[PDB]
C-alpha cells in the first residue's frame, strides 16, 4: 500500500471496518443517511477487477448512489461529526465533491466540520468505524 | 513528486508560495504567530541535504521553533481559518501533533476548524498563500 | 507522477517518445517484431479512461497483440539489446511475463540480456527511443 | 511501504534476508567480494534515524565501503549472475553508479548480465538470498 491513509474523523464506538485490497480507482459510492450517516458501501478497481467494499453500517435512513463517470474523480470531501441521540460522537454529514459536481451534503451538517481538499492526488477508498451508523470515517489517497 | 498534496485551507488573497524540491523528511518548523498565523518557515531533507523553505509571510507576532528529534514525526495537524480585522479569510491557528508531543495551538482558535489526522503516511512539507500573514495553508504527505 | 521510471535499455539513436499522463493500469500491448523489435503500442487507464500510447517505431516485422484479462498483470519483463545492421545498439527482443502466462519472446534473443523481475509493484506504461525500430526501451512502475 | 521492489536476480539457494522498515534514504554500503559477491551490508534512514541492515552473507573476499555524500544518490546498478563452484546460480558481480562516480565492479563480471538504470526514482534499500555468498539480489525504489 503506497497509499496515504487519513483518519479517523468521528468517535470511538462501533467497530473498525477496512479494505482488504490495493485500490487504484474509486468507481461508486452507496451512502445511507438521514439525521446522520447510516452506512457506506463503495466499489473500487484493482488490477482491472471491480471489488465491492461494505456495506458498513446499518440499514436505516435512505439510500443514495454515486456512480462516477470515466474521467470523474473526487477533488474534495467535507463532513461534520458530533452527537446524535445517545451516541456521543459520530459522522453527521458527508459531502463528496468531484471535478464535475457536488454530491450531498448527506445527513445533517450539525457539529464540528472537517474538510479534505485535494490539490494533487486521487481518493481511491475509505475505512471507518461502524455500528448501526457511521461512528467514524477515513480516506485513502494515491499520489497523482 | 509521489506526494499527496492537501489544501488549501483558508482564503484567496496574499500570494501563492510553494516548494521547489522533493522532500522526504520534515526536520524543523519556525512559525510566527499572535492573533493569527503571521509566517511559516521549515527545513526538509532531500537526498541527505537540508533545504530551507520560506520564510513565507510577514515579520509580525512572535516566533516559535519546532525542531523534530530523530524518530519524531507529525501524526496530525489541526487549525482554524476565518476573518481577522480587514482580511476576510486567513489562517487563525495551527496545531502540530507529533508522536511525542503537541506543539501549539499557535495563533487563536477562532473561526472554522480543520483537522488532518494521519493514520498512515508522513508529513514532509507545506505550501500556502502569504501576504503580511498566512492567508492559506496546505500539506504534502508521503506514503509510509 | 508517483511512478518509478526505469530505463533506458538500448542505444542513443532514434527519437525519444514518452507518455503524457498518469497511468494506473496497463491493459494492452501491440508489438511489431521479427529479427528485432520494430514498434510498440500500448493502452493504459487513467481516471477510468483508456488512452492509447504510440504507435512508436516503424511498420516492419509482424504484429502481435497482448490483451490483459481482469486480474492479470505483468510480473517480469526480459529482453536483449545489441547491434543490428547499421544500428549500433537497439532492442533485439522482449518477453512479457504475467501472473498467468508468458508472452514472447518477440524478436530474437541475441545480444546483451536485461531483466526486470517485479517482487512488489505494477508495470503500468513504457517509453523509449524509436526510429524505424525500437532503439531503446523503458518501464514505468507503480507501488502495489 | 510505498516502495517498488525489484528482484530477485540470481539463484534459489541460501536463505532469504530482507529489511523490516520504511527506508527513505540509502547512506552506506559495505560489500565483501572477490570472485563473486560474498556479503552485503547497508545503512538506511527512516524518520531521521539510521538503521543497519545485514551483514548478509559470509566473511570471504575483501571488504569495500561506499559512503554516499549529501546530494549523492544511485542512478543505476549493474551486475552479473551465474554458477560458481558447487552453486548453480549466485551473484558474481555488482556495480553501483551514483550521480557523482562509479563504485565497482565488485566481484568478477562473468555470467549473465543484468542492469537497472533509474530514469526517475531513488534506490533506498536492498534484499536478497544469502548463505556463505550472495545467492540472489534485489532492490527497493522510491518515486522521486
Ligand atoms: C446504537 O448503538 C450501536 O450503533 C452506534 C452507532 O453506530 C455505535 O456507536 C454503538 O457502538 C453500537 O454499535
Ligand atoms: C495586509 O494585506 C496583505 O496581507 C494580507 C494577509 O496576508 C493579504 O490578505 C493581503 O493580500 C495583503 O498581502
Ligand atoms: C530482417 O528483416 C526483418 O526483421 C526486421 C527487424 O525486425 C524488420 O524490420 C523487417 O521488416 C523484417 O521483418
Ligand atoms: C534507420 O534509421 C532510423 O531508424 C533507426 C532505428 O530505429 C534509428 O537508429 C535512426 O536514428 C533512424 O531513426
Ligand atoms: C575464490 O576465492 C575467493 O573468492 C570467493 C568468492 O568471492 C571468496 O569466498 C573467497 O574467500 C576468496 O576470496
Ligand atoms: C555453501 O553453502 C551455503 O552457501 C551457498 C552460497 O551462499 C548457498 O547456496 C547454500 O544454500 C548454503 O547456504
Amino acid at each position: 500500500s503506497g497509499l496515504v491513509k487519513l483518519g479517523l474523523w468521528g468517535g470511538n464506538e462501533g467497530t473498525l471496518q477496512d479494505i482488504d485490497g490495493h485500490p487504484t480507482r474509486l468507481t461508486k459510492i452507496v451512502i445511507r443517511s438521514a439525521h446522520a450517516i447510516d452506512a457506506l458501501q463503495f466499489d473500487y478497481v484493482e488490477d482491472g477487477k471491480t471489488f465491492a467494499a461494505g456495506q458498513w453500517g446499518g440499514n436505516g435512513g435512505k439510500s443514495d448512489t454515486i456512480e462516477f463517470q470515466p474521467g470523474e474523480y473526487l477533488i474534495a470531501i467535507k463532513g461534520t461529526t458530533g452527537a446524535l441521540g445517545a451516541v456521543t460522537n459520530l459522522v453527521r454529514s458527508l459531502t463528496f465533491i468531484s471535478n464535475m459536481r457536488t454530491y450531498g451534503p448527506f445527513g445533517l451538517e450539525h457539529g464540528t466540520p472537517f474538510s479534505v481538499p485535494v490539490a494533487s492526488g486521487r481518493i481511491v477508498a475509505f475505512y471507518g468505524r461502524f455500528g448501526s451508523l457511521v461512528d467514524a470515517f477515513g480516506i485513502y489517497l494515491m499520489p497523482y
